[PDB]
């Protein structure tokens, strides 16, 4: 057997996160078998797509992966966007702040994402695969 395997992976995955104040955490958002969930799930993922091609990193950045939504504490009138700033195999020189600033520039300092008003301080991007 053995058809490869020699210490290879290529491509990188970035953890995209940013709560959207313009999205209440209802029961629908809790169950993937709802409309409010699928709709918002594709709505945000769709907005991020057109945002990338327009962003400064519209060459190495492939697309995003909306994992799910989280319910922030204190107030239940928000929704934590659990996305994944996925990149291409060619992308080698990519920092965390890079996608963070590129997204804030288009979202007006992280306030209005196309058609979804979201906070800025809440937003944050990190590295997914890092042994943890």
């Amino acid at each position: 057997g053995s058809s490869g395997s020699s210490g290879s992976s290529s491509s990188q995955h970035f953890n995209l996160n940013f709560t959207i104040t313009n999205l209440p955490y209802s029961q629908d958002i809790a169950q993937p078998s709802t409309t409010k969930y699928q709709q918002t799930k594709r709505s945000i993922e769709n907005a991020l797509n057109q945002l990338f091609r327009n962003s400064s990193i519209k060459s190495y950045f492939s697309d995003c992966q909306v994992l799910a939504f989280r319910s922030v504490s204190n107030n239940n009138n928000h929704t934590g966007v659990d996305s994944l700033c996925n990149f291409s195999p060619l992308a080698r020189r990519v920092d965390r702040v890079a996608i963070y600033e590129e997204f804030l520039r288009m979202t007006h300092n992280g306030t209005q994402l196309l058609n979804f008003t979201l906070d800025r301080k809440s937003v944050f991007v990190d590295s997914g695969p890092s042994s943890g």
